[PDB]
C-alpha cells in the first residue's frame, strides 16, 4: 500500500469510506430494537431511554479521537488507486495525528495522486510506491557551476507548478464550529445545561427554553468576538508586488506568487512595507541587506556576488560562501547593477540579478512560522470547586431526604426538593457576570490598542515572576542614526566627547560632504547608502543633479572623481575642489586609515576602543591637500586626521521608565537578544537590567574544543573555564559579577550539572538562535516561574508562543493611529502604515502601539482580573454554603417568606452581585501579588470561620424566638405564607448576613480602587443596610406594616439589633484575624535584588 516517507510521519494506513449501513453502531442495534418491540408487545420505559442514549453515544464516540474516527467510519485497504483518505501517524515531536484527503488530477496524460499534510506537500511516486515530499537542489550538494551556468526557465512549466507549488503564505484560521466545541467542554457550561435539564424534567417549558437560549447566546457572542480577533490578527503581512523574471529568454514582469526554484529574478532597492520575496542567491551584483527582522541584528550586512569563485572544483558551501545568500523577510537598502556583460542581457531596471532557491513555506521564515503553527503542543481548581459544592449539596440532600422519609412525604416531593437544592447551588446571574467581566477587561485593554485573542490569559499576568525582552525592534530602533563627531581634539581632557552637530571646524564639515557616493537623478531623487544620506543631512549638506553639492549655509563644493568601497581593504575616497584650492577626502574604517596618515594623534586608539567596545560603529575620515586623473595609492599616500562618525540605534523614550517600574515592583526582567555581546551588555546596562561589572561567557580561542572563558567588557579579568572538568564557584563568580551568557557558551554547556544554577543568575543572553529562545523559556517554565515575552521579530516566534503570556509590539504612534481611525470613520460615514509581520501571528496580545509601557498596562490589568476572579470564587463559596444550610435546615421547619420581601431583597442583592465586577485598578504597581486559587489555609479558614459565625448567630436567634413563641412540634410543608414572628426574625438576619458577606470580603485596596469609589455596590449595600436597620428597630411603622412584618416587643428588638451588630463585627474581625496571620504574599526568590 502507501507508506509516506518524511521525518514528520511515522506510520500511515489507507482508508476507504464505508457505507451508511455497515457502520459499527447500526447493525447490532436492530436486533435489540426488535427484542424490545417484542417484549413490549412503567419499568420498561427506562430501557428504551437508556437504549436511545447508548445509541446516540456510539454515534458521537468517533468525533473526539481521530483514531477512533478512522477505526469506525473507514476500513483500511492496501490499494492506493482506490483509497480516498489516508491516516498520518506523526512523530513524537511534530504536532498530532490527523486525516488528509487524497486528491487526484490528470495532467499530460497521467494522473498525479497528491495531498498536503501540515502545509508540506506530498506526491505519488510509482517507482518506489511512496508519498515523497520534494527535495530542493540547494539541499543536495551542488557544484557552484550548476548555479553559475543556469539561464532561467524555458518551455511549459506545468509540472514544476505541481511539484513545488506557488510562493504563497496562507495561514489557516479555525472555523466557528470547532471554536464553539472548545467552549462547550468547560465545566460551567456542562453544569448549566445539566441543571436546566434537571429543572425542565418537571418545571415549565417557556422558562427552561428561555434560560437555555440565554445560555447559548453568551457562548455565541464570546466565540464571535474571539473569531473576529483571530481573523484580523492571525496572518503575516505579505502582499505580492511586480518584479522582473527571466522566462523564455526575455525579461517579462511577473508577480511574487509565480516564482519557482532556479528562476532568474532582478532585485532592486526594496521600497517601504516590502521585503525580499524568497531565499535568493546573488549571481551577479551587490547589495546591503538589513537582517534586523529575521536574524535580529542592527548593522546592515554587505552581500557580494558568486561569479568570481572557481566554477568546477569548489562546492556551494554556505560556510565561507555565506556572503552571497539572501533570506526572505529582510529589506535591501541599496543594490548595484552588474558590472560586466554576461550571456544574458542586463535587467531593465538598475537591479542585480539573482537565483531563487526555495519558495513558500520551505524557506527559513516560512519554516519557522510553520513549525510554530502546526508543531505546537490547569482546570483542577474549577474541578475541586465543583466537587466541594457537590459534597455540600449531597450532605444537605441526605439530611432533607432522611427528614422527608421520617415525616411521611411522597417520594416525588422529596426528589423535587433534592433537585431544587442542586439547581440553586449556584446563582443564576453567573453567566452574565462572567461575560460582563471579560468584556470590561477587554474594552479596558483595547484603549491602549492592545488587542487580545485569548482572553483566558489575562489572569495569568497577575503573578508574573520573570519578564523577558528582545533588544532590536523592541527596546531600541532598528536603524542607525548619526550621533555626532568625536576624537577631533588634542587636549585629552575627556575621551567620550561628542561634538553633537554643526560644531566642527571647517575641515571636518568639508570632508563629511566631500566623501560620499550619493547622486541626484534627473527626474528628482537621491540614491545611496541611507546612513550616508543620514549623516549628510544631519551635518546639513544638499546634493544637486551635478555632482557639486552646495546650499549648506557657507558655500559650494564640487566632486571631481570618486572611488568604490571594496569588501577587502574596506574604505572609500573622493577628490573634491573648492573656491580656494583642491583637496581629497577619504573615509574608511579607523584601523585601516590609521596606518595611512602620517601624523598619528595621541587619543586615536583610546577613542576608537572606547567607542567600539560599546555598540557604536565608528567611521574615521581623513583628508589631504592636493595641488593641481591619477592612481589610488597616490591620493591615499598620507592623510590628516579630521574626525570620527558615530552611529548607534537609539533607545525608546519609554524603555527606561518601564524597566524601572518593573524593577520596583518585585519583577525580574532579563534580555534575550541576537546582537553581539558588547552591544547587548551596553543596552542592558543603560536601561537598568544589570548594575555592577559584567562578565561574558564566550569561546576562548577560535577553532574548537568547547573552552569557555569569563571575560570582562574590557581586558581586565580573564577567568578561564572548562565545561568538562570545572564547576561554577558561586561565592567567587555570582556574588561579585553579573554574568551574561552567549549562544556558544549556552550550546557547549548542555548536559552540565549546574546549567540551571547558571540560568538562575544570568540576566542577559546574547547571540542566541531562534531555536534556543524556546529552550530558555521552557527551562524557565520547568523551574517553576511564570514567564512573559515581548518581542517583534520573526526569530522569537516560538518564544512568544511558549511563554505564559506573549506580547508583540508593532509600529505606530498615537497621532498616526488617531488619524487613521478618524479617516476610517469619515470614509464609513460618507506616518508610515503598520505591518502585521510574523510576531503578531503567534503572540496572543498585539500592542498596535510601539511604546514599551504596554507590558506595564497588561500587568496592571491582569492583577485586577485575578483579584476579581478570587473574590468571585470566595463569595460564591460563602453563598453556596449559606443557601445549602438555609434550605436543608430552615425548610424542615415552619419558615416561609412572602412575595414582596423576596422580590426586593433579590433585586437589591442581584444588583450588588452584578456590580461586583466593575472596579478600576490603581495607577501604581505594588510589591504584593494577589492570591492564586481559593484552596489554601487563609481563604479556606476565613470561609469556614465566617460560616461558623453566621451559624452561631442564627442558632442563638432561633432559640430566642422559640423562647418567645411556642415551638409547634408538628409541622406541615403545605401551609401558605402567614405573618409570624419567626418569619421576620429570620428574614432580617438573612438580609444582614447577605450584606456582611459582601462588605467584609469585597474590599481590596492595594490592587484596585476602594469600595466607596464603586458607586453601585456602595449604594446597594447602603440601601439594604438602611432597610434592615429600619425593620429591626421599627423606626418607620408604616414601612414595617407595608412589608407584612409582625409588631415586636422591646426586649426582642434590642436582642435582634445587638445580634445583627455582633454578627457583622465578629465576621469582619475574624476575617481580618486570618488575613493578618496567614496572608503569605511572597515574591519569588529570583525577584529579590541584592547588591553584588
Ligand atoms: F533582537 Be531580538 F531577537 F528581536
Ligand atoms: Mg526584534
Amino acid at each position: 500500500k502507501s507508506f509516506v516517507s518524511s521525518p514528520i510521519v511515522r506510520d500511515s494506513t489507507l482508508l476507504v469510506p464505508k457505507s451508511l449501513i455497515a457502520k459499527p453502531y447500526v447493525l447490532p442495534f436492530f436486533p435489540l430494537y426488535a427484542t424490545f418491540a417484542q417484549l413490549y408487545f412503567e419499568w420498561t420505559f427506562v430501557y428504551l431511554g437508556t437504549l436511545v442514549s447508548l445509541n446516540i453515544l456510539v454515534m458521537l464516540m468517533p468525533a473526539w479521537n481521530v483514531k477512533i474516527k478512522a477505526k469506525f467510519n473507514y476500513s483500511t485497504t492496501k490499494n492506493v488507486n482506490e483509497a480516498t483518505h489516508i491516516l498520518i501517524y506523526t512523530t513524537p515531536n511534530n504536532g498530532s495525528d490527523g486525516i488528509v484527503e487524497i486528491q487526484r488530477v490528470t495532467e499530460a496524460g497521467s494522473l498525479q495522486t497528491f495531498f498536503q499534510f501540515q502545509k508540506k506537500r506530498f506526491l505519488w511516486h510509482e517507482n518506489e510506491q511512496v508519498f515523497s515530499s520534494p527535495k530542493f537542489l540547494v539541499d543536495e550538494s551542488p557544484k557552484i557551476g550548476d548555479f553559475q551556468k543556469c539561464k532561467g526557465h524555458s518551455g511549459d512549466l506545468t509540472h514544476l507548478k505541481r511539484l513545488y507549488g506557488e510562493n504563497s503564505f496562507d495561514i489557516p484560521i479555525p472555523t466557528f464550529m470547532e471554536l464553539f466545541k472548545e467552549h462547550a467542554v468547560a465545566p460551567l457550561f456542562v453544569f448549566q445545561v445539566f441543571c436546566v435539564a434537571l429543572w425542565l424534567l418537571d418545571e415549565f417549558w417557556y422558562y427552561s427554553l428561555f434560560n437555555l437560549f440565554m445560555i447559548i447566546s453568551m457562548e455565541a457572542a464570546a466565540v464571535f468576538q474571539r473569531l473576529t480577533a483571530l481573523k484580523e490578527f492571525r496572518t503575516m503581512g505579505i502582499k505580492p508586488y511586480t518584479i522582473n523574471v527571466f522566462r523564455n529568454k526575455k525579461w517579462v514582469a511577473l508577480q511574487t506568487n509565480e516564482l519557482l526554484p532556479m528562476d532568474l529574478v532582478s532585485i532592486t532597492r526594496t521600497a517601504e512595507e516590502s521585503a525580499i520575496p524568497c531565499d535568493l542567491i546573488l549571481l551577479d551584483g551587490s547589495a546591503i541587506v538589513n537582517e534586523a527582522m529575521l536574524s535580529g541584528e542592527s548593522t546592515p550586512l554587505l552581500k557580494e556576488s558568486i561569479k568570481l569563485r572557481p566554477s568546477e572544483d569548489n562546492l556551494q558551501l554556505d560556510g565561507v560562501d555565506k556572503i552571497a545568500v539572501l533570506h526572505g523577510g529582510t529589506k535591501a537598502l541599496q543594490v548595484t547593477p552588474p558590472e560586466h556583460k554576461s550571456d544574458i542581457p542586463p535587467p531593465p531596471d538598475g537591479g542585480a540579478l539573482a537565483i531563487v532557491t526555495k519558495t513558500g513555506f520551505e524557506t527559513s521564515q516560512g519554516s519557522l512560522v510553520r513549525v510554530m503553527i502546526y508543531s505546537a503542543e490547569d482546570n483542577k481548581e474549577a474541578l475541586m470547586f465543583i466537587l466541594f459544592l457537590l459534597i455540600f449539596a449531597v450532605i444537605a440532600s441526605w439530611y432533607v431526604w432522611v427528614e422527608g422519609t421520617k415525616m411521611g412525604r411522597i417520594q416525588s416531593k422529596l426528589i423535587l426538593d433534592c433537585i431544587l437544592i442542586i439547581t440553586s447551588v449556584v446563582p443564576p446571574e453567573l453567566p452574565m457576570e462572567l461575560t460582563m467581566a471579560v468584556n470590561s477587561s477587554l474594552a479596558a485593554l483595547a484603549k491602549f490598542y492592545v488587542y487580545c485573542t485569548e482572553p483566558f490569559r489575562i489572569p495569568f499576568a497577575g503573578r508574573i515572576d520573570v519578564c523577558c525582552f528582545d533588544k532590536t525592534g523592541t527596546l531600541t530602533g532598528e536603524d542607525l542614526v548619526f550621533e555626532g563627531l568625536a576624537g577631533i581634539s588634542a587636549d585629552s581632557e575627556n575621551i567620550r566627547h561628542l561634538y553633537s552637530a554643526a560644531e566642527a571646524p571647517e575641515s571636518t564639515i568639508l570632508v563629511i560632504g566631500a566623501a560620499h557616493a550619493l547622486v541626484k537623478l534627473e527626474d528628482g531623487d537621491i540614491v545611496g547608502d541611507p546612513m550616508e544620506k543620514a549623516t549628510l543631512k544631519a551635518v546639513g549638506w544638499a546634493v544637486e543633479r551635478k555632482n557639486s553639492n552646495y546650499r549648506e549655509g557657507t558655500g559650494k563644493l564640487d566632486i571631481i572623481r570618486r572611488f568604490q568601497f571594496s569588501s577587502a581593504l574596506k574604505r572609500s575616497a573622493s577628490i573634491a575642489s573648492h573656491n580656494d584650492a583642491l583637496f581629497a577626502a577619504v573615509k574608511g574604517a579607523p584601523e585601516t586609515i590609521r596606518e595611512r596618515l602620517s601624523d598619528i594623534p595621541k587619543n586615536y586608539d583610546e577613542i576608537y576602543k572606547s567607542f567600539t567596545r560599546s555598540g557604536s560603529r565608528v567611521l574615521a575620515l581623513a583628508s589631504k591637500s592636493l595641488p593641481k586623473d591619477l592612481n589610488r595609492d597616490d591620493v591615499e599616500s598620507e592623510l590628516t586626521f579630521n574626525g570620527f562618525l558615530i552611529f548607534h540605534c537609539p533607545l525608546k523614550d519609554d524603555a527606561i521608565e518601564t524597566i524601572k517600574m518593573l524593577n520596583e515592583s518585585s519583577h525580574r526582567s532579563i534580555m534575550i537578544t541576537g546582537d553581539n555581546p558588547l552591544t547587548a551588555v551596553h543596552v542592558a546596562k543603560e536601561v537598568g537590567i544589570v548594575f555592577g561589572e559584567t562578565l561574558i561567557l564566550d569561546r576562548a580561542g577560535k577553532s574548537d574544543d568547547n573552552q569557555l572563558l569569563f571575560r570582562d567588557v574590557e581586558e581586565t579579568v580573564s577567568i578561564p573555564f572548562d565545561p568538562s572538568k570545572d564547576t561554577f564557584d558561586h561565592s567567587k563568580l555570582f556574588d561579585r559579577y553579573d554574568i551574561a551568557v552567549t549562544g556558544y557558551a549556552l550550546n557547549a554547556l548542555e548536559g552540565h550539572s549546574q546549567l540551571r544554577d547558571l540560568l538562575r543568575h544570568t540576566w542577559v543572553y546574547a547571540r542566541v538562535s531562534p531555536s534556543q529562545k524556546e529552550f530558555l523559556l521552557n527551562t524557565l517554565k520547568d523551574m517553576g516561574y511564570q514567564t512573559l515575552m515581548c518581542g517583534d521579530g520573526t526569530n522569537d516566534v516560538g518564544a512568544l508562543k511558549q511563554a505564559h503570556v506573549g506580547i508583540a509590539l508593532l509600529n505606530g504612534t498615537e497621532e498616526g493611529l488617531k488619524k487613521l481611525g478618524e479617516q476610517r470613520r469619515l470614509e464609513g460615514m460618507k506616518a508610515p502604515a503598520l505591518k502585521l509581520g510574523d510576531a503578531s501571528c503567534a503572540a496572543p496580545f498585539t500592542s498596535k502601539l510601539a511604546n514599551v509601557s504596554a507590558v506595564t498596562n497588561i500587568i496592571r490589568q491582569g492583577r485586577c482580573a485575578l483579584v476579581n476572579t478570587i473574590q468571585m470564587y470566595k463569595i460564591l463559596a460563602l453563598n453556596c454554603l449559606i443557601s445549602a444550610y438555609s434550605l436543608s435546615i430552615i425548610y424542615m421547619a415552619g419558615v416561609k417568606f412572602g412575595d414582596g420581601q423576596a422580590t426586593v431583597s433579590g433585586l437589591l442583592l442581584s444588583v450588588c452581585f452584578l456590580s461586583i465586577s466593575r472596579g478600576k485598578p490603581l495607577e501604581k504597581l505594588s510589591k504584593q501579588r494577589p492570591q492564586s486559587g481559593i484552596f489554601n489555609v487563609y481563604i479556606m479558614g476565613s470561609i469556614l470561620s465566617q460560616f461558623a459565625v453566621h451559624i452561631a448567630t442564627l442558632v442563638y436567634i432561633t432559640t430566642e424566638i422559640y423562647k418567645l413563641e411556642p415551638r409547634e412540634p408538628q409541622v406541615d410543608l403545605e401551609k401558605e405564607f402567614a405573618p409570624s414572628l419567626l418569619n421576620t426574625g429570620i428574614f432580617i438576619i438573612q438580609l444582614v448576613q447577605q450584606v456582611s458577606t459582601f462588605a467584609v470580603n469585597y474590599q481590596g485596596e492595594p490592587f484596585r480602587e476602594n469600595i466607596r469609589s464603586n458607586k453601585g455596590m456602595y449604594y446597594g449595600l447602603l440601601g439594604v443596610t438602611g432597610l434592615a436597620l429600619a425593620s429591626a428597630t421599627e423606626f418607620l411603622p408604616e414601612l414595617n406594616e407595608a412589608m407584612k412584618f409582625v409588631p415586636m416587643t422591646d426586649d426582642f428588638k434590642i436582642k435582634l439589633t445587638l445580634t445583627l451588630l455582633l454578627d457583622f463585627f465578629g465576621s469582619w474581625g475574624v476575617e481580618h484575624f486570618f488575613k493578618f496571620f496567614f496572608m503569605d504574599d511572597k515574591p519569588s526568590d529570583i525577584s529579590v535584588q541584592q547588591v553584588k
